[PDB]
C-alpha cells in the first residue's frame, strides 16, 4: 500500500517549518490525517524511556508527593510504563517504597515474609493490612531460610476470634504442606503450583531449610498483565527522583540497594554544574544505572547534559511561565534523536489529545502529573465536600488509575491510526521526513 | 443525668409552632444544641421503613433506573438500609433482579448453581463473571439436586489454556471432597467448613445427592456487615416498586414469587382511587406484604391511604415544601402507628437529620447516591472527569458513603443532645427538642 | 484614588532584588552587566509566544 | 566553564530578530535559560542611572506625588537605588525635601 500511503503532493506544513517562528502551544496546530490500512487495535504506541529501556506504554508518572508512591509505580509498570518515586522524603522511607514496588511481582521470592510460631494471628492480621501479602511462612526462629514449620493464609485465621492464640494453633503444618526441593526450574514449579490448586509453594533444600517461596498471585499478574514493565529478574521495574546536592549521593546508594532501575534528575533548570558533575559521577559510581536528566527546555542545554553523560532527558517546566513546550519539545527532542537520546514530556500536558502531539513531535514517552492525580493509587485520603468525593489543594476523583491508562492508551492508537502509521516510532521518524504535516490554526480557527 | 438533660427555660421554638405558617425548606430552620453525655458512636440512627420492618440504617435507595438495581439493593441491605428495585423494566427483568438480592446472601444456598461434566471451563468462567458466583457444583446432568460428583473453583481453572475443555479434568472429583449429611444445623456446618480451610461445603442426602450448599463467603459477609438488613431466612431484605395499574396486579404476583419484603407504590400522586383500591388487593391477595402507599405531602391524603392499609407513606414531590409536608404528614401518621418515608428535596446529611428529626422515620436516597459505583450504568471520562451514563461524577463506592452519611446523623444527634433519632422523633413532639426559624440574611453567612 | 498597603518598601525592594537575582541566575550570568552585553552579542536568547502559548 | 556556558548551537532567537516586526510588550516574550555555575546570591544587578551614577539596585522611585517625598527618596537611597522627588509644589518645598534626604 506504499504507494497509497506516501505523499508526493504533501499538502501541509512540515514540522521544521511549523515551529520555525513563533513559540507554540499545542493548541496552535493540528495534526493532518494520513492513510488507513488497519484496524486502531494494532497502533504500537511504544517509546523509549532512556536508552535501555522501552516502555510499551508510553506514559510516566510523575514524581510529587502529591502522584507517585510505591502504590502508583505499580500500576504504572503493570499496564506497561513505569513510576518515579518522588524524593519529598527520608533516604529511608524513599528506599521502602522501591523495594515495595520491585518486590511485588516475583518469580521466585527470595526472602518470603516469615515468622516463628510464637506470634500472634493478630500479627499476620496485620501484615495483609500494610505489605499486602499473604501466605506467609512459619519458620524456625522466624528466618527467612529457617526449617519450615508451617504456612498461614486467609482461609486459616478468618474464622479465629482470639487473635493472640499463637500461629501454629492455626497454621497448616508441614508435614500436609505440599512443597518442593531445589533446584527447580520456575516453569516447572509454576506448573507443580498450578496443578496443586494452592495459592503457595515453598521451595527447600535438603534440610528442609526455606530457599524461596512461589506464589500464585505472580502467575495472574503475568496474565492480566502481560505488558507488564519487567526487568532481567521479572520484577517490575522502578524509578525514583533525586535533586543533585552533595548531599544527595547517598541517597542514590540507598535507592541503588533497593534496586532502582532509573534515576530522575530532579531539577527546574539542569544546565548546571551540579547536575553535569552529578551526572558524571553516577555513571562512573553506577555504571548499571540509567540517569534522566533535566529540564531543559533548550538544545544548548541538552548538549551539556548528554555530554555528560545522560542516558535521556526532561523536557519542559514541571518564576515561571517558560518556553512552549510544544516547540521545546520538537526543538531539544530532534537535537538529543541526533545524538541518540530519547526525551521525557513533562510539562503542559491537559489531555490526550496533547499528549499524542507531545509524542509526535518527538517525545519518546509523556510525563503524566495532573492528568492522572487523583486516582485510587494516588496518596492521599479520600474524603466529602460538597456531595462531591476528593483527594488530598484537593482534585476530583478519577477511579483507578488502571483504568485511565487504558484510555490514553485506546486513545493514543485512535489518533496514531488518524495519522497513518502503525506506531509512534514511525510517526517521529516520518515527522522528521516530511511525510506526516501540520497546520497551525489561527486564534479564531481554535474558537470553533 | 435528667436535671441536666431537661430543659425548663425551653429557649427556642417548638416544631408545633415553627410550621404553623408559610410552608419551610429546610434551610428555614435550624434544630438548637441540646446537652451531650455521650460519645457519637453510641447514638442509634435506626428507624421504621415499614410497621415491622426497623432499618438500622434509616436510608433507603430511591427506585430510579439511575441509583437502584441489583448491584444498589445489596449495598444498601449489607449496610443496614434497604434498596427498591425500580420498575422501569419488564416484570421478568425486575424479578430477577430481585433473586439476585435475596439469593446473594444465604445461611444454606438452595438450589446451587450446579453444571454437567460435559460442560466446559468458559461456562465457568462465564458464571464467574456474571451472576459473581464460584465454587460450582458438578453433578448428574447438571441438576441442582443431582448426584454430586464434584466442585469448580477458580483455582481448578484460572491456569486452564484451553477454554473448551470438559470440567470433568480440572474439577476436585467427590471422592476427595469435605460434605456432610443432612440434617446438620447451620452453626455446625459452618463450623465444619472453617474448620476444613475450603470455601465452600454441599451437604449431601443418603444417595449423596446436593440438598444444599454452605459458601465461606457468607460467613465473611455475617462478619464484615453485623447490621445487614436480614429477613427471617437470612437473606438480604429487598423492596421493589410498582405502579397501580391493573396490569400490575401481574407484575406484583412476579415480585411476591421472587422474594420481595416490602412494595413500594409508584406514584406522582397517591391520593387516587387507583391506589386505594390497589392497596387494598394486595393486603386481601398477598397479606405477607408490607405497602408503601404515597406519594402524598397533606394529612388530608395521608388518612385515605391508611384507610386502605398503608403500612408506610413516602412523603414528597414545584409541590408543597418538603419540611412542612414531612412534619405535617408524619405527626398525624404517626397517631395511626404509621412510619414515613422522606421522598425528596434532600441535598445534603444536613437535610437528612431534619426530615428525620421533624418526623421522617427513614430518608429516602436519590441524587445524593447517583454516581456511586453500584448504580447501574457504565462509567465514562470526559474533560479529565469520571462519569457515569443527564451526567453526574463518580462518587466511588456507596459503601462509603452510606458510612459517611451514617457518622454525620450520629454527630448531628449528639449535638441535639440525644442518643437515637426515636428519641429525637419523641421530644420534638413533646417540646423538649427546639428550633428556631432564621432570617433570609441570617441564612447567607 | 486608594490601594492596598504593602508595608515597609525597604521590605518590598529586597523582594524585587532577590527576584533579579534568581531571574538573571536562571538566565545563566552573574549580572545585568553582562546580560545586556551578551543580549547584543547573541549570546543570550528569546522567545516569541503565541497568544494562546500565554495563556497557560 | 566558557565552554559549558558559551553557545554554539544557540537554539533561540536574537533580540534584534524579536523586535524586528510587531511593536511587543513584555508577556510576548520569555528569555530562555542560560547555564548555572553559581548561587543568585553573588548575581550583580546593578546599572547605570546616569553617566556617572551607579546604582547597586538598579531602581528608582518615580516622581510622583503619591510615591515619592522626602521619606521615599531617604528608603530608596538606603537600599541601593534612588528617589526622584516629585515636582508637584513649591520651589520652597521641594527643596526643603531634598535637604530632608
Ligand atoms: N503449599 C501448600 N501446601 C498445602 N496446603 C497449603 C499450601 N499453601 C496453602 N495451603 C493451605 O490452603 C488453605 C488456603 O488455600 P489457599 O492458599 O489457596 O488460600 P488463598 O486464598 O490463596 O490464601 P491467601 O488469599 O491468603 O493467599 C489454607 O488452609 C492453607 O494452609
Ligand atoms: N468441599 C470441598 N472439599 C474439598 N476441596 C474443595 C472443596 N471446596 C473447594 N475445594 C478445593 O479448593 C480449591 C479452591 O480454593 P478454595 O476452595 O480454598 O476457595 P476459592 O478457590 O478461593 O473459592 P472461589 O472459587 O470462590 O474463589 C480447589 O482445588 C477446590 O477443588
Ligand atoms: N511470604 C511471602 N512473602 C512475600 C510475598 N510477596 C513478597 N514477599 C516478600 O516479603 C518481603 C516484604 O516484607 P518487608 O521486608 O517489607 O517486611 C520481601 O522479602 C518480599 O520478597 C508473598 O506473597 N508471600
Ligand atoms: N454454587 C453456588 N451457588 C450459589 C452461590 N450463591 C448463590 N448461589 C445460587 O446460585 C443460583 C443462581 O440462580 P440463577 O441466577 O442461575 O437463576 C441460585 O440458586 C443461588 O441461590 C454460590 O456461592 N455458589
Amino acid at each position: 500500500n506504499t504507494n497509497l500511503r506516501t505523499k508526493t503532493l504533501r499538502d501541509g506544513t512540515t514540522a521544521e517549518e511549523l515551529f520555525s517562528q513563533d513559540g507554540l502551544s499545542f493548541n496552535d496546530f493540528i495534526i493532518l490525517p494520513g492513510f488507513i490500512d488497519f484496524d486502531s487495535s494494532k497502533v504500537n504506541v511504544s517509546g523509549q524511556f532512556t536508552k535501555n529501556i522501552l516502555l510499551h506504554l508510553p506514559l510516566v508518572s510523575s514524581p510529587m508527593d502529591t502522584v507517585t508512591e510505591s502504590s502508583m509505580a505499580r500500576a504504572m509498570a503493570l499496564m506497561g510504563g513505569i513510576g518515579v518515586i518522588h524524593n519529598n522524603c527520608t533516604v529511608e522511607q524513599q528506599a521502602r517504597m522501591v523495594r515495595s514496588v520491585k518486590l511485588y511481582r516475583n518469580g521466585f521470592i527470595m526472602k518470603p515474609k516469615s515468622v516463628s510460631p510464637d506470634v500472634p494471628v493478630s500479627t499476620i492480621r496485620n501484615i495483609k493490612s500494610e505489605k499486602g501479602i499473604s501466605g506467609i511462612l512459619v519458620t524456625e526462629g522466624g528466618k527467612y531460610d529457617g526449617k519450615l514449620l508451617g504456612i498461614v493464609c486467609t482461609k486459616d485465621i478468618d474464622f479465629v476470634k482470639d487473635a493472640s492464640a499463637p500461629v501454629s494453633q492455626y497454621m497448616t503444618r508441614r508435614e500436609n504442606m505440599t512443597v518442593e526441593r531445589y533446584p527447580i526450574k520456575l516453569e516447572e514449579a509454576m506448573d507443580v503450583l498450578n496443578r496443586s490448586r494452592h495459592g503457595y509453594l515453598p521451595v527447600l533444600n535438603d534440610k528442609d531449610e526455606v530457599v524461596c517461596l512461589c506464589s500464585r498471585r505472580d502467575a495472574v499478574r503475568a496474565r492480566d498483565y502481560p505488558n507488564s514493565s519487567l526487568d532481567r529478574n521479572g520484577h517490575l521495574l522502578c524509578a525514583a527522583a533525586t535533586s543533585t546536592r552533595e548531599a544527595d549521593k547517598g541517597r542514590v546508594a540507598a535507592l541503588s540497594e533497593a534496586g532502582i532501575d532509573v534515576l530522575v534528575l530532579d531539577s527546574s533548570q539542569g544546565n548546571t554544574i551540579y547536575q553535569v558533575s552529578f551526572i558524571r559521577w553516577v555513571k562512573k559510581t553506577y555504571p548499571h544505572l540509567e540517569v534522566v536528566a533535566g529540564n531543559v527546555v533548550t538544545q544548548d542545554q541538552a548538549k551539556n547534559l548528554i555530554d555528560a553523560g545522560a542516558d535521556s532527558l526532561r523536557i519542559g517546566m514541571g518564576l515561571a511561565c517558560g518556553r512552549p513546550q510544544a516547540t521545546a519539545i520538537y526543538k531539544v527532542a530532534r537535537y538529543a534523536a541526533s545524538r541518540g537520546v530519547p526525551c521525557v514530556a513533562d510539562g503542559g500536558l491537559r489531555n490526550v489529545g496533547d499528549v499524542c502531539k507531545a509524542l509526535a513531535v518527538g517525545a519518546n514517552v509523556a510525563m503524566l502529573g495532573s492528568m492522572i492525580a487523583g486516582t485510587s493509587e494516588t496518596p492521599g485520603e479520600y474524603f466529602f465536600k460538597d456531595g462531591m468525593r476528593l483527594k488530598g489543594g484537593a482534585v476530583l476523583d478519577k477511579g483507578s488509575v488502571l483504568k485511565l491508562l487504558a484510555y490514553i492508551h485506546k486513545g493514543l492508537q485512535q489518533s496514531a491510526q488518524d495519522i497513518g502509521e502503525v506506531s509512534f516510532d514511525a510517526i517521529r521518524e516520518k515527522v522528521y521526513e516530511g511525510q506526516v504535516l501540520f497546520n497551525r490554526r489561527t486564534l479564531t480557527a481554535q474558537s470553533e
